[PDB]
């Protein structure tokens, strides 16, 4: 029909361009290495592995896990690969790197429908076009998606600040209340001098300024940042706290609530010691971990829908580190979801989005309306889809979840008209 162009052959890349294949949709897959390396790659192997070989834990209480098995499900490249170069890690699904990206370079490669360009991609290539051009996007694109798009709708780095679940949340301890220039509808936490006095000196210990930064730089430096109470009044006391959390809703649904300002780049142990020491948040969960590095990525909330196509730019799409996620299977498995939909437009067919029970679903919802103001990374986390009510056990409520959601998901693709082949 039409040949779909996809830029950057890496996780996500990788992934689209055989959904593509798939469904007999020809594709020009352009990968810049190796006339251009990014300062992590070292071959020009498509799904190059550039640091761990770990794709996450595998079990049925882990939210990666459930990924996983629903791109195993739908018959992913990237899990074909995983599975064939699989090395013993317990708990989770690691890989040997080299043969995991040469049977992938291998199989797209060999394919009649496929067609390599080893190219630098520039400007946005015209039709149907899939950009997954990742972590290390070129400068060159990077800035074409601007010009395109809008100045503040990509980022060179994040600065996330730690996530929890709500529902972990001892909401007893906080009021709703936002200062002027603020919105009514932050969560705070309130603490006493000595309480921010412990809180601190953990911090101290535990090592867009990084929080931890903060505190090294003295005692009252938090205090004039982001823990300033100023403006707030604390409904049970009928004042100003001495010091205050801030958190504000990243998610839709109101699952996910982030620490205002607590952008970091603490060990996750450390994150989760002195976020447990907030008033609140004492047995709080955390879903997503702050970090603060190097990473190019859209606003996929200001840009993108549920089918990774682009809002106002129809037949375009995203997927990976570029369309706002993190992780070598997210990207992959963004890149089937890209993939499939562009292949579907070339088709003539409309879009469509798994459910959001399951994972990859829970993931491109939050990708399409999660909080667009200072929108970070997002990865694979059982804050993305409904909890299961119930009393009993938290491991017994995710196991739920996960079979819920595989179940969701695999009904999902039976449902695909055209469906996906058989691997
Ligand atoms: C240093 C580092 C460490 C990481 N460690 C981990 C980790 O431990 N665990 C984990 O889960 N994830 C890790 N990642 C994060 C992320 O999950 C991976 O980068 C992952 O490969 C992202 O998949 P992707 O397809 O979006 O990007 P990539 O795998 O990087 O693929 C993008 C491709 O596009 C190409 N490209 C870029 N610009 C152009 C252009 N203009 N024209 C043509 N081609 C272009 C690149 O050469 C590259 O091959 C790490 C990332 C980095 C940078």
């Amino acid at each position: 029909m039409e040949r779909v162009n996809v830029v950057g052959a890496g996780l996500a890349g990788s992934e689209a361009a055989w959904t593509l294949l798939r469904l007999g949709v020809p594709v020009r897959l352009f990968e810049m290495r190796p006339k251009r390396m990014t300062p992590a790659h070292g071959t020009d192997r498509f799904a190059e592995i550039v640091c761990s070989n770990s794709l996450g834990g595998e079990g049925e209480t882990n939210a990666k896990g459930l990924l996983q098995a629903e791109m195993r499900r739908a018959g992913s490249l990237v899990m074909e690969a995983a599975d064939l170069a699989r090395v013993p890690a317990g708990g989770a699904l690691a890989v040997d790197r080299e043969e995991f990206s040469g049977y992938i370079t291998e199989r797209l490669t060999g394919h009649p429908l496929l067609e390599v360009v080893r190219e630098e991609v520039r400007e946005i290539p015209p039709g149907i076009t899939v950009l997954a051009t990742g972590p290390l996007t070129s400068e060159a694109l990077a800035e074409a998606l601007k010009r395109r798009f809008g100045d503040h709708f990509l980022a060179y780095y994040d600065a996330a600040s730690p996530i929890v679940l709500y529902e972990s949340i001892d909401l007893t301890k906080c009021f709703r209340a936002g200062r002027y220039g603020q919105s009514a509808d932050y969560l705070n936490c309130p603490m006493t001098e000595e309480e921010y006095r412990r809180f601190h000196q953990a911090l101290l210990e535990a090592q867009c300024v990084p929080v931890e930064e903060l505190a090294r730089r003295g005692y009252q430096t938090l205090l004039f940042g982001p823990m300033k109470p100023v403006g707030l009044v604390d409904p049970r006391t009928g004042k100003e706290p001495f010091a205050v959390v801030q958190l504000r809703q990243e998610d839709k649904a109101g699952r996910m609530w982030s620490l205002v300002g607590f952008q970091t780049g603490l060990k996750w142990p450390e994150q989760k010691r002195l976020i447990q020491m907030i008033p609140g948040l004492e047995n709080a969960e955390i879903v997503r971990y702050g970090v603060m590095h190097r990473n190019t990525y859209l606003n996929a909330p200001r840009l993108l829908g549920e089918t990774l196509e682009f809002r106002e730019a129809e037949g375009l799409y995203a997927a990976g580190v570029l369309a706002g996620v993190e992780g070598y299977l997210e990207s992959a498995a963004t890149g089937f979801l890209a993939g499939l939909n562009a292949a579907r437009k070339a088709l003539g067919l409309p879009p469509v989005a798994p459910p959001e029970e399951s994972m990859l679903g829970g993931l491109v919802r939050y990708l399409a309306t999660a909080n667009p103001e200072g929108f970070q990374p997002m990865y694979a986390n059982w804050g993305l889809v409904p909890p299961v009510e119930g009393r009993m056990g938290k491991k017994e409520k995710r196991q739920a979840m996960y079979r819920r959601g595989l179940e969701a998901f695999s009904a999902w693709l039976s449902g695909l008209n055209p469906p996906l082949p058989r691997p």
